[PDB]
């Protein structure tokens, strides 16, 4: 019964505290120790909450948490879920609509990704101007509920063309090269094959990971301003020799940490 | 129980009428009130038919008609429906399975579709000529029963030429422009990204929309000739500002209305 | 239970025959004459190989044979199952799997496929360089079990580069001219329309099938190394008239047989 | 002296006849014989005529007719020169430049050109949306003439909107399919290879052809109006046997001349 | 005599003025304004200097100013000639030459540009990453004098790498937006066609230009670094209704000229 | 003239030697040596024969070498000529037309090459399939004259699919893994940008030159048989760091030289 699966979630946490966040940070493969800089209120596993879908995946320790960043109220979702480990597109999404319910209304979505424009490079980070889907599944399919959203939500201006500009201009004042383009979701959990990576890139796709699609379409839906983040851990480029490792990637995003919190915690503090 | 569950189906239908259709005909989204123009012999809504999917998308009544329109034997499909729904795509095909052993071998399948060809006009009709699945589902997926089709139906000529000779042919007789091109499938239900419209534009895609493709597949497998036609209800272009809503696509649907029933008439008339 | 099934079905293997193979040979359509011509200490129905998928399509027998072909040891799966015939791509995969656990750590996917490249020509014979995934699936979606491999496998190189060039010289040494692309896995199981086999060619695919690549994730997953052949049976361009039908496919399959016997034969003996 | 070049022309046909023409008409490779039909005040070879370039092409017999046809005053060129014969972009375009002072305001450009859009037939007749010069010289390079237009020319709409619709109306008036599409010029001589026949399709070209798109050029610089008409005379796609022969292309332009004709009177008639 | 022809325009300048610039800027269509804020030490006609091609187009004054901006002795090409106006690609970079031979071994080539990727905005500064000639014509074409250069120049890092990671490095202390981008040179005189901006975005060009190229290809010849900057003058993308007019190119150019005169000088600082 | 400037060279020649070659062989960037191998009856440099372009590109003699290799008579041509260097395509193809007439109707033309395949390696040699003329300009530009061959020549099979076979059989035989594909002709002298060789590349083509296509096209006029041969020199693949420099491009010419002259022997040897 999504909604009264939604609310049950939403019941159980207020059962830990009654503090309302405004902005949901989502924090992707190695990009957790964001969630420490947090003034602590309330930390929830997500194996605790009713109907939430539990982390298996490296660099995701599965823990909400609420309390004050940079003065703004954030609830923090240190982990994610995806599609790779056995979830549907609405299991996924589930955390973030979950969120929303409880006041969060601006979501920053970060994630581990792969360059495929070959002038970005390796400890690199990206904006999302927008995505493309080549994962074969939605979570909105399957019935809709009105209290959520329309039955066929609008997907122009996905990412919020206002903090777009607010990403910028924190870039420039924090003396930093902010990449921007197009995030492709690929389901895997195998890594892109050459021609697969090839076939993404001219096809308009800037970089490729296995998150947030879900979560900005689930996020739109609701009526939710989305800002997406990608560290760029590694170049996946088909016409040099290296495809990253995951202990590569997860080595990139840790080592890419400093800069990357300190970006977040300024566009935070704007907002 | 798959062609026992047709028979069960064909049956019950033949339970409230001997009456046998020579031509099939699917009304999509806005396109419904043609079904009230049929000289009536049945009218029996999805819901009270063995294993038939009833209709939950806006603009979809769910009732079969079997009567005389243009002075043909019809079978109409007031409404569909997509797996947007959460349908299979073998589920979505059942209902044109029936139409062809209650004895509809030719079939016209209309939608309303998005233009991606920045020739097309908000109101105006695109011909079928092709389609691409862009959806990653088939309604063959499964075992082939022989008495239906071959296990591996040819796809090429899937838009009967005869019919689009007859198309054109129409078209200049009404004093009609009838634009023409390649019908991709997206899954949905959220409209596409500007990133995914122009991924679907460059693979040679003229309209975008959310049926069609499996009723095609399903069809040719069991031998029937198909014509398709969509009202290009909005410009899905995305060097653009706006995709349109809801609200804007039904809208006009029903304006384009009476300019396409005078054509999908014309065609009844020659068949 | 995956690894346990595994388990099982090798201990069923080990009750009818001890021998251990040291390659893997899986024979796709009209390609199984090739498992008459081994040496046989064993031959197994899959029936009887407990959670071992059947074989329902035309030109799969659907038998497992252990034995000497060309001096080596080999394992040869005398038909496969495709993600049309409703196998999950996990359940596809069991079979090469189970090959790998009874110690073939080499492996040789055949396969009718329809040329895409117009340089290309029925009769052909195409190795293998790389894949693209059209199919919307992943065989190792789900739970990961490092008893197999790791969360995320790197497939760069999922084609072993020395059997690419070891494949090269047998075609060299017997006046054999090998055709060399990337092998697209379309879903199925209706073929392709030509818009779709415009977009599949323009992507960078240049050949079209419906097995395979599963095989290949599910066996690098694992650290095997993958030779890929495909009969190219058909010519499917999209702009000359007739796509092949089934019996033209197992017609040539059959036909360019000799051939392709002696020439995987080549490859066996230098192994 | 290029102006006092054209005034030097027009000056020598004045000479021979004060008739004022409203209506241009070009007649490419084949479609001469249309110049028989109308109703003369005038002939004169471009030999004769001061600054004109001679045609040396086959099929093209180099004479300037004035007078009357489908009851309008037209200026009919009975051939014209390429840039493959040695000329310049500016040489090609003097005798349309000579005809809009002569007071030609609105421009039938005709061509005999290759199909690239494989849903066309040869025979066929296509209406000009758009062009892509792939001949890499520009009739307006040199100094510019304010006299003559712009220093740089916006060639949005370069075809006529007006007259498209018409072209469109009168195609569906006498029940002839018009096919539609965009005219890459290509400088030739020599026809295109298969792999530049795949690249101008790729690059958004339905058809090539070796004249044409100088003149569309060098007209809307002087603010005329121009409608494009190619004759399909063969279908050039690279992935079918056989280029059409220049003996091949110039037949089928005159087994298509009834209809062709026929249609041309039926544009001027509505002028 | 070229070598002989650039010291005999070196020898001319000498004769005026013993000032030696280290830096070269060359200002496009509307940009000429900033010259004028430069410490004249003299001021040379196009028309005066030997060998020296002369600026016809509007909005270049055609005149070479020596002396000081911001802190750096600067050779100031207040105004540029192009290969539309007649001039062949070896006359048209004469002028940077002569600079480069006068001791400006770093070079800022400025050109008012159409933005092709429409993520830009008309009014806009695209940094020039990289370049691709489309006009047909190399400024290299003929002997080769091994004292200016090489016969076959690597053309990879055209634009600097140091001078872009400086672009940056200004833009983001004046909390300047910098888009970045590939130009491309289409000849001219006549604006593009819309399906010509659509075959040069889809190539990977994000600005289209009638200048620039020629001076880059030289001034690499020569080992000069170079800085390519463009105002976004008008957004040429196809799928829109009106390119920009000469007069509207020019406005906008005069518009932006405050910021990209202040940006320009913020570069000139640091170098 | 043209024709009488023919028989003028044709005429000088025959007053060294009456010798009559049946193979033509040009000699590219490097390749030079293969004519030392030759059985001598004569060498007559360039500049003496009458209307002969002389070679000033590096690593070309500038010397006919007619007599005996492998049991043939051939005429070869040890180096070119290059648009590059200020010849006119016809200028460039004057060497090929007075060898046609000489005798030679067959012609083997190599030519040092970049690598756009990926795939390909440098120190590998290309079979050419077909060409892509990027460079503007055409040898067959200008009047014709019908003792050479046709106005408007066919360019399907412009490399003849015998000897492309051949060349199969002599690399198969000779264990040499051979590359094929398509030859792009950049006008050059610079290298290409980055942003130049992926649109070579992703318009179809396989290698990169600055030669043998204007050869291709001249000789097709005539009705002579073409090989073409690539020396894949360099890797040109943009996304790679560092272009090949003219001294290394020379360099792999002679270091590939012993394997490419064993295989244009062996060609020779069968033809």
């Amino acid at each position: 019964e999504l909604y009264d699966k939604i609310q049950e979630a939403v019941a159980y946490v207020r059962s830990k505290t009654d503090f309302v966040p405004e902005v949901g940070l989502v924090l992707g493969s190695g990009l957790g120790p964001l969630a420490d800089e947090v003034e602590k209120v309330a930390e929830i596993p997500y194996g605790e909450i009713p109907h939430f879908p539990v982390s298996t995946a490296p660099g995701h320790a599965g823990r909400l948490v609420l309390g004050r960043l940079e003065g703004k109220p954030v609830l923090v979702y240190k982990g994610r879920v995806h599609y790779y480990e056995g979830y549907s597109a609405e299991e996924v999404v589930f955390p973030v609509r979950v969120g929303f319910f409880l006041g969060a209304r601006t979501f920053l979505l970060t994630s581990a990704a792969g360059g495929l424009n070959p002038r970005f490079r390796a400890g690199g980070i990206m904006l999302h101007l927008d995505y493309i889907n080549f994962a074969g599944a939605n979570p909105l399919r399957g019935p809709n509920d009105e209290r959520l959203g329309p039955r066929f939500p609008v997907m122009f201006e996905a990412y919020d063309p206002e903090l777009i500009e607010l990403a910028r201009k924190v870039a420039r004042r924090q003396d930093l090269h902010l990449f921007e383009g197009v995030y492709a979701w690929f389901m895997g959990p195998s890594f892109a094959s050459r021609a697969e990576l090839r076939l993404l890139r001219e096809l308009g796709a800037d970089a490729i990971g296995m998150s947030t699609v879900p979560e900005v379409i689930a996020l739109r839906h609701l009526g939710a301003r989305v800002l997406g983040l990608s560290t760029i851990t590694d170049m996946a480029v088909p016409e040099r020799e290296h495809h990253a490792t995951e202990e590569e990637v997860l080595r990139v995003a840790a080592e890419t940490g400093p800069v990357f919190r300190r970006y977040v915690r300024g566009i935070l503090a704007e907002l």
